[PDB]
């Protein structure tokens, strides 16, 4: 968990807020982000190595790893490995256009990493395109950039549209599985919609049934895979699949009919 910067070989910085493309000794490249600089506290100090050795665990190929820690000097900074093509929206709004059985495999991947991250408890509560990191081979590793699950390293220092209703003016409420499942429906249409979608007068469309635009898609789009964004995002959370549920139904389709 612990690392130091004397073993980074080399650096680069790059702003996709600001970070550093590092390259280490033996592990090689890795992205590092500065959380904060000032005074070495002592009250949080303890907890913030423990809740980096708590996400350090969650090993899953389509879940960004965290790779460490660096603490030096009044400086606290996270180490993640790189991803090359940056996130899914970069790639959606690139020139080319991705083919249909390279997006089939980014959702797929998408329900694999959600399913692994539920299984273990997490909820993601702040699923986006900015938070699904795409490397060079087109395969995609689900990020938490915003600290939703970095309780601590986010008081050591967001999007709407992929909000569920229930958690639209109702932030009590606490979120489940479904809240995340609303979210990857928001993310399915962005997929092919090839865009962002859509404050208090949409806000309150979204709570009584408005979702984006379907006919916004204008490249090609499966039926079935419209049917699961609009069961995805359904008003009642309770009426929504769970990610297993969407991967018994969606890994069928996407090999008989994508792959
Ligand atoms: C350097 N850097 C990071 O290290 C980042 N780490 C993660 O997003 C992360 C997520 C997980 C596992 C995990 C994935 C999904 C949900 C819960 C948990 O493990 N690490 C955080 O802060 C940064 C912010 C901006 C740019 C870069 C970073």
């Amino acid at each position: 968990i612990k690392m130091k910067s004397s073993d980074f070989l080399e650096s680069a910085e790059l702003d996709s807020g600001k970070v550093s493309l590092a390259f280490h000794r033996t592990q090689g490249l890795m992205i590092m982000k500065t959380v904060y600089k000032g005074p070495n506290c002592i009250e949080h100090n303890e907890a913030l190595l423990e809740e980096a050795k708590m996400m350090n665990r969650l090993r899953h190929s389509r879940v960004v790893k965290l790779l460490g820690v660096i603490i030096e000097e009044g400086k606290y900074s996270l180490v993640m490995e790189y991803m090359e093509k940056g996130n899914l929206m970069h790639v959606l709004k690139a020139e080319m256009s991705t083919p249909l059985s390279v997006k089939g495999r980014i959702i797929l991947e998408i329900i694999e990493g959600m399913a692994y991250l539920h299984g273990k408890g997490v909820i993601h509560k702040d699923l986006k395109p900015e938070n699904i990191l795409v490397d060079n081979d087109f395969h995609i590793k689900i990020a938490d950039l915003g600290l939703a699950s970095f309780k601590m390293w986010s008081k050591l220092n967001g999007t709407l549209y992929y909000m569920a209703p229930e958690h639209l003016n109702d932030v009590n409420a606490k979120p489940t599985e479904k809240s995340d499942v609303y979210s990857f429906a928001v993310v399915l249409w962005a997929i092919f919609a090839n865009k962002e979608p859509y404050e208090q007068q949409l806000i309150m469309a979204i709570k009584s049934g408005n979702r984006p635009d379907v006919d916004d898609i204008t490249e090609y789009c499966p039926r079935e895979i419209i049917s699961l964004m609009k069961l995805c995002w359904e008003a009642n959370p309770e009426a929504r699949p769970t990610f297993p549920g969407i991967e018994e139904k969606f890994r069928p389709f996407y090999l008989s009919q994508l792959e």
